[PDB]
């Protein structure tokens, strides 16, 4: 998985996921106008195998990062394309930068579905747990952007066993069965990128499920 | 505040807070491109106020969120001016104490004290805010690191359009939870965080 090459930066100008907009408005009386991007809500979901005694989470590349922490450490490397093409990244760090640990997750793009078919779908996916609907407990529901992205995000909790595990043998994303006792431990670490989900997540789940259980 | 009229949606060229890119990278061998966006870091605050035993938040109109919340309840309606309609009261958020990091040097915890008495009106010196937490917030279209921190304050440090949102911790809990308020996760995190991890040792 983590191995990347010949990572270049171009600039984009169509793009389903983008589209940039401007709202113009009177506040208070006085005019002015805001600077967003029409983008998609989310659902996340965290899964406890109760079989194993371990929480279940997705550690992937994201170019979003990798190119953040490119930017951190070597400053300006994102100037704009203004070129015949992309850039190249010219001190590119290893794919390992990139890398982070999430709740497993995905849009809610597909016209319809409730939030949990769009939950059981990507914990299928991503993790190769069969879900249903009904199995899924709330957890919370918040906004994302706020400053530049007016996305809803809804998070999803349930308890599963390795029967509802299954995968062959024959991987774009990482699975992450993470034991209970260092659960805690982990979470805390600044050495792995995490998302605040991942952090809550675990945090939420040890205060509010864990003291309920065998 | 909360008055908000003429809302119409409008392509944006150009932006300070914009500058997407596509990113192009052979991944295990098969070569794919991302969209994503130049996007700054940022640093949130909780505070205590251990006078009042409220936390501390801002309550603001956040457009982003408003034309989010417009296009949930009239679908479509950021097809590529329009007038939504709905009240200024949708697009109002609760969120933690926040700010960018943009200001070329400044210690995080400088640009938290810098947005606590901007914002709050609460006096902090760097050498009170505990490291909460590190995380990253667009994950998807940004990858921007944020920073958390936490501090407790008397009325003593409080003497200074963003409302103040002073949450009682009786109520605290409950408040989190209910879902007709729209807040961050930072908020929602916090308040959790607070309570089982330092509400406990104390008054
Ligand atoms: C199976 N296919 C699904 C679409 C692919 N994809 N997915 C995203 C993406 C993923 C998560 C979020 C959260 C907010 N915006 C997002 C965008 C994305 C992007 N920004 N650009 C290009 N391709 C993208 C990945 C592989």
């Amino acid at each position: 998985m983590e191995r990347i090459e010949g990572a270049s930066v171009g600039r984009c100008a169509a793009s389903p996921y983008l589209r940039p907009l401007t709202l113009h408005y009177r506040q208070n009386g006085a005019q002015k106008s805001w600077d967003f991007m029409k983008t998609h809500d989310s659902v996340t979901v965290l899964l406890f195998n109760s079989s194993r005694r371990s929480l279940v989470l997705v550690k992937q590349f994201r170019p979003a990062v990798y190119a953040g922490e490119v930017e951190r450490r070597f400053p300006g490397s994102l100037a704009a394309v203004d070129q015949d093409g992309p850039r190249e990244l010219q001190p590119a760090l290893p794919g390992s930068a990139g890398v982070t640990v999430e709740l497993c997750a995905g849009l809610v793009d597909q016209p319809g579905l409730s939030l949990e078919e769009v939950a059981c779908k990507e914990a299928w996916e991503e993790c190769g747990y069969h879900l249903a609907p009904s199995d899924l407990r709330r957890v919370a529901t918040y906004w994302s952007g706020v400053g530049l992205t007016g996305s809803r995000q809804t998070m999803f909790y349930t308890e599963v066993t390795d029967a509802q595990r299954s995968g062959p043998g024959g991987e774009l994303i990482e699975v992450v069965h993470l034991p209970l006792e260092g659960a805690q431990a982990f979470a805390d670490d600044p050495d792995i990128p995490k998302t605040l989900g991942v952090i809550f997540g675990v945090s939420w789940f040890l205060s509010q499920v864990a003291p309920n259980l065998d």
